[PDB]
């Protein structure tokens, strides 16, 4: 139904630029932490795990920044009947990349803010090596908003399926055995113009979450 | 084509269920090794995600162009990059940590289970790469990390050969999994 226009490739690159900024922010703070952890001999193997996760995030970020949206977008001259790309089809690969990246950040956040924190305390007692409570809060907040953004893109285009579902959203749903961001906070709507508007609002909400994250990340890296 | 997508997804479900099975057993056995408490919790996080993917795939009923291929390729890519993270944690970092904390080999993986884990992974990577490239749906957003460092009958025919190769690998894997589980 909805067809791509000559502004679509721009919109896709702006959406992907947010993901690059989210990936680049972790790359930056974890590069700094991994470098500091060279001095702590008992965290040798946690350090190699974090380096694994960083290599992956850099891989995703390098892929996002290499994507030439134009290559994958066939416009018309003005709705070339059978050949202008459908909008939902142009967004699907982007939503797919968001979903895969969100599920990585779910695993990495849990390692970095739960498991590792306890392990660092258990091995060293050293609160200087831990994240601040405000950084964990900002990590969780940003993650929840990228998850909701991703749900928003997918459901507003009706491109959703079991294969594009996020763990945390399905978990919140299934917790229907009884400020509820993922939940029956539903969504509906209806043209590329209307998509562009809501994605302009989301861009601004995500850009604010990311500046806050960066600020907390700058503060914690003070300790190192 | 419908029963072909169900065949491809079933291989993915078998790969996922096989890890779910052996890690559920590992996690149980770690239940009372206090020095391994927070490692056990990270494994539980990974298993919960593999369970989630598996349930997703099993619930998916093939009944719906780009809007069929791409969610499926997307699922394989996302599953593979996860097993890439989990294999590294499970066969490298955690193995060393286990040796460092316990001082013995009673909880480690066999050298053979590790070879099987890596062999299956490498075959799922080549399989995923083969499908995506042959179906000409490749993009930076579907690339696999590891592939960076390292014709109408066509699809049907190679699918068949891969289904046979993978079925074997999966069977070898699950063999080595039973072997390490008896070791514990």
């Amino acid at each position: 139904d909805i067809k791509v226009t000559p502004g679509t490739s721009e919109l896709v690159e702006q959406i992907l630029a947010l993901l690059s900024r989210y990936l680049s922010s972790y790359i930056h703070v974890l590069n700094k932490f991994i470098s500091h952890l060279r001095r702590v001999a008992t965290l040798r193997f946690e350090r190699t795990t974090l380096i694994k996760f960083v290599k992956k995030l850099r891989f995703y970020n390098d892929s996002v920044l290499s994507y030439n949206a134009s290559e994958f977008i066939n416009e018309g001259k003005n709705e070339l009947d059978p050949e202008a790309d459908s909008f939902d089809k142009v967004i699907l690969p982007i939503a797919s990349m968001f979903v895969k990246s969100v599920e990585t950040f779910d695993l990495l956040n849990y390692y970095l803010t739960q498991s590792l924190q306890k392990e660092i305390l258990s091995k060293t007692l050293n609160e200087d090596l831990t994240l601040t409570a405000e950084s964990i809060l900002a990590i969780d907040d940003t993650y929840n908003h990228f998850v909701k953004f991703s749900q928003w893109m997918i459901e507003s285009l009706r491109i959703g399926s079991n294969l594009l579902d996020l763990e945390v959203v399905q978990f919140a749903i299934k917790s229907a055995d009884e400020d509820n961001i993922f939940l029956q906070e539903i969504l509906p709507v209806n043209s590329e113009e209307e998509f562009q508007t809501l994605s302009a609002a989301w861009h601004s909400i995500l850009d604010g979450k990311l500046s806050a994250l960066d600020e907390e990340f700058d503060v914690v890296a003070t300790k190192w």
